[PDB]
């Protein structure tokens, strides 16, 4: 397989496409199987992206659309988009030559647009080809394999399992030794905020060398120096493929790694269609589990709810007691920012409901999953789907996350009676003295 980014350029599209690898057999201990599966998830992801771009060009002689799409098709002769894409400056795409051959192309980009070659007939791009991160990660990871086998680290792995608002990032910031350790986190904005918080005094201790995103670490590995970090701290580590974590522990050359997360919140979601990510693969294999049971964010009534989901006596430092309420609504058609202003951060459980509210004129709406890890003073939670919604259950991680974002209040607006209404109704009746007992 290709092990150099440059090699992806002009590679035949078919060479990167693989038949639904839903029939992959893995060998070796769990960590090795997880690492192999992670690489395969990337191969599958890239395969689907390339395959769809080829299909766009090959399924029909031509394709022209009037409405903007997630994909785009460029007519080379005129340099006009026959199918207009929602994104710009895509890192790569699939090229159709006049001889009707299909190759992947790392697109250069400025003139009046994409730089094309003489034998190019059409260029297809999509939201999946905006960046070539999968390609960069694959080339990095493949170089770490010896005959398809990865090396598992002997480092001790400690899971710091904490409740919502226990202050996981604050702990990392207090525990880390910036001169010897490395901190990794998924988002770019997330990494930047870790550095800003660390450097609040004005003294720079956190740099782009010791606090980075997971993608950056993987994509540029060995580009310069190969540093041996004493300890590795992975914020939001449970939101990554377990195979990815195993690789990070190994690649950092650490003696110990601390993975920060909450096993009751929303874990990594396998978004690769037709690709298996079994339950035994989904469980991160760690050596020790540290627990944090005090929330520095949630009111006492929410803490009462949390206490039913975690053993170990969940406590809160906040003086807020009651904070939840709920009411029925007929549907999106009956509400709008004017007639029904919604206080604070507006959240929905699904993308569909989110779109429905945005369509009503509400601004800055996000799904519960999208705001995992975030804190708000007031929350307006909305359920517009009347039919069954799996993720809305008494013991659902989504429900737990939806109730633990606020510090002041939360109001649930729903079109139908459901488990969350029951939860809120019960919390409203919990003994005031019982709520007093959670404060620490």
């Amino acid at each position: 397989e290709i092990e150099s980014l440059e090699q992806f350029h002009m590679a035949t599209a078919s060479s990167l496409i693989h038949k639904q690898m839903c029939s992959i057999v893995y060998t070796g201990p769990l960590k090795v199987q997880q690492m192999k599966n992670f690489i395969d998830s990337l191969v599958a992801s890239l395969s689907a992206a390339v395959s769809n771009l080829v299909k766009i060009l090959k399924d029909t002689a031509a394709i022209d659309l009037e409405t903007r799409q997630k994909f785009g098709v460029l007519d080379v002769a005129s340099k006009r988009w026959l199918v207009k894409p929602s994104a710009k400056n895509h890192a790569w795409g699939v090229v159709e030559t006049h001889a009707r051959k299909y190759h992947v192309a790392l697109l250069e980009h400025d003139e009046f647009g994409i730089i094309t070659c003489d034998n190019w007939r059409r260029v297809a791009v999509s939201s999946e080809s905006v960046v070539y991160s999968d390609m960069a990660k694959l080339r990095t990871l493949r170089r770490l394999l010896k005959d398809g086998e990865p090396h598992v680290s002997s480092a001790k792995v400690v899971l710091v399992d904490g409740v919502p608002g226990c202050g996981k990032t604050k702990e990392i910031l207090s525990r880390v030794n910036f001169e010897e350790d490395l901190i990794l986190v998924p988002g770019r904005q997330a990494a930047e905020m870790i550095r800003r918080r660390a450097n609040a005094s004005g003294i720079i201790v956190a740099t782009k060398d010791n606090v980075r995103t997971v993608d950056s670490f993987l994509m540029n590995y060995g580009k310069g120096a190969r540093c041996q970090f004493k300890r590795l701290f992975i914020d939001e580590g449970l939101m990554l493929h377990t195979g990815c974590v195993n690789f990070l522990v190994e690649m950092s050359l650490c003696d110990i790694a601390y993975v920060y997360g909450d096993t009751q919140q929303i874990p990594y979601i396998n978004r690769v269609t037709g690709f298996p990510y079994p339950a035994h693969f989904a469980k991160l294999e760690v050596d020790e589990v540290e627990t944090r049971r005090t929330t520095l964010r949630c009111p006492a009534d929410v803490t009462h709810f949390l206490n039913q989901r975690y053993e170990g006596h969940v406590m809160c430092t906040s003086s807020e007691k009651k904070s939840v309420s709920q009411e029925m609504v007929s549907g999106a058609a009956s509400i709008n920012p004017v007639s029904k202003p919604l206080k604070g951060k507006i959240l929905t459980f699904t993308q569909s409901d989110k779109e429905a509210l945005l369509s009503r004129g509400y601004a800055d709406v996000h799904t519960v999953h999208e705001v995992q890890g975030e804190t708000y003073a007031d929350v307006s939670l909305v359920r517009l789907t009347p039919t069954p919604v799996s993720i809305i259950a008494r013991d659902s991680p989504h429900v737990l996350v939806s109730l633990s974002r606020h510090t002041k209040s939360l109001k649930y607006y729903t079109v139908v009676m459901d488990p969350l209404v029951s939860i809120i109704r019960d919390l409203e009746r919990v003994s005031s003295y019982l709520l007093d007992m959670y404060k620490v």
